[PDB]
């Protein structure tokens, strides 16, 4: 019912969005268990700590303790939030920065600063296509389109479908906000200018949407995993089986060495490299991908050009991690390794002090496979791509690993779609 008298979009019509918000901000509030009323007044001061956090717990080791009541407030937010789930789709609004989107032009003319250029958010036109931008955290918004002045070049107007977790909260009674739910990606649905208070916005219409992405649940993972990719485990030819074993249990050095420049071991053969591989690939075309799915990969320095020492490898320092975003963002890199990834974002010890964490939107209809149905229970979760695709860079998010373990070092989210 307390969708009943409103539209979709509340436009400019703050009464209306204030009579809405109020009551179902009051029957949402009397819902809630003390533990959650505690995280959502936690959200309200520390939503910055909060987010932030999320992003640390989800990258970490597994034997991450992390902080006990940031790890309480992540659960009761949520639980929180699904108790106050739309009934039809609701349009938001929110001003967004450049970094965002991964764009890093200007979009302010030069000669006028109410004016944007031309030619930037051409750039930009193309530079939001075809992404899924994954939003970390918890996202909040508000209800119409503001009055006000920005700092930032972009407002996005967002539709929320029906059933989307968002809940009206917030200290304002006559400003009050929408606290979206953690687990969602932004897909753009129009571009164009908008003037507010005479000067020009890039308004980003997007459609709020949910990729398949498993994170740290390891149960769902391996479930999709096991549904997926079990028969196609069962249908391997003996040789195909055969050489996926080989490469997932250490010939992975040798084969991708060779794939990425054709070094040959003293003891093996150009032709014995290239029927592995053969097999392996022949293996990969066999299922598709299923549906659109993140996978994650703990990235080494040389799939950038770069080696450890490098001093531009050292992203403690702000003018190195400026200079990586500026070299990838936007680029797309061919990649002519097969890539073993991971549909789950935990750090792995082994690699546990690489700096690039690929984080990949992997299409419905790849050529790659779900290969530790092949292993026992101690398996890494992975999804082996196909050689040669490619990487479009979308996006590069930086993060503080504080872990001993992990190197006491920011490390790079490197966002990116297969193509
Ligand atoms: N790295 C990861 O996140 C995951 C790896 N595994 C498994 O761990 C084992 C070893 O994994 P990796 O060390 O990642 O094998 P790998 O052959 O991909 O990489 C080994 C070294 O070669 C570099 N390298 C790989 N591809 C490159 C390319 N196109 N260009 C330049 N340098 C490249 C890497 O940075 C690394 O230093 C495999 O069985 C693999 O399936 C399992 C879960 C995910």
């Amino acid at each position: 019912m307390l969708d009943d008298n409103r539209p979709m979009d509340f436009a400019k019509d703050k009464n209306s969005a204030t009579l809405w918000a109020k009551k179902r901000k009051q029957v949402w509030l009397n819902n809630l268990s003390k533990a959650e009323s505690t995280s959502i007044n936690n959200y309200i001061k520390n939503s910055s700590e909060i987010n932030s956090y999320s992003i640390k717990k989800k990258f970490a080791l597994d034997n991450y303790e992390g902080i006990e009541t940031l790890n309480e407030d992540l659960k009761n937010i949520s639980t929180a939030v699904k108790k106050s789930m739309l009934t039809k789709p609701l349009y938001v609004y929110y001003y967004e920065a450049n970094d965002k989107f991964g764009f890093n032009q200007n979009l302010e003319s030069s000669l006028d600063s109410n004016i944007i250029d031309e030619e930037a958010i051409n750039n930009f036109a193309k530079k939001i296509s075809d992404t899924n931008f994954i939003q970390d955290g918890f996202k909040d918004v508000t209800m119409t389109e503001p009055d006000i002045n920005s700092k930032l070049p972009i407002l996005v107007h967002l539709k929320l479908p029906t059933n989307t977790p968002a809940a009206s909260y917030g200290n304002d009674e006559e400003n009050l906000r929408v606290l979206i739910d953690q687990g969602y990606s932004l897909k753009a649905t129009g571009l164009s200018i908008v003037t507010i208070k005479g000067k020009q916005y890039a308004k980003v219409d997007a459609d709020l949407i949910k990729q398949l992405n498993f994170e740290n649940d390891v149960i769902s993972a391996s479930q999709w995993g096991e549904e997926n990719y079990a028969p196609w485990l069962k249908e391997l030819t003996s040789n195909e089986l055969r050489d996926i074993n080989n490469y997932l249990g250490g010939g992975y050095t040798a084969i991708n060495k060779y794939l990425l420049d054709g070094t040959i071991g003293e003891n093996t053969s150009k032709e014995d490299l290239e029927e592995k591989i053969s097999n392996i690939s022949s293996a990969l075309k066999k299922r598709k991908i299923p549906e659109d799915i993140i996978t994650y990969r703990r990235m080494g320095p040389n799939e950038f050009g770069l080696d450890l020492n490098s001093p531009d490898y050292d992203f403690n320092k702000v003018e190195n991690v400026s200079k990586f975003k500026e070299k990838w963002l936007g680029k797309t890199i061919p990649v002519k390794t097969f890539i073993s990834t991971t549909v789950l974002s935990n750090n792995i010890s082994a690699f546990a002090k690489r700096k690039l964490i690929l984080r990949l939107h992997l299409p419905n209809g790849s050529n790659a496979a779900y290969v530790s149905v092949a292993e026992g229970y101690k398996n890494e979760y992975e999804v082996l791509i196909d050689h040669g695709y490619s990487y479009k860079i979308d996006n590069i998010t930086e993060y503080y690993d504080e872990s001993s373990l992990g190197g006491k070092t920011n490390k790079l989210i490197i966002d990116a779609t297969l193509i």
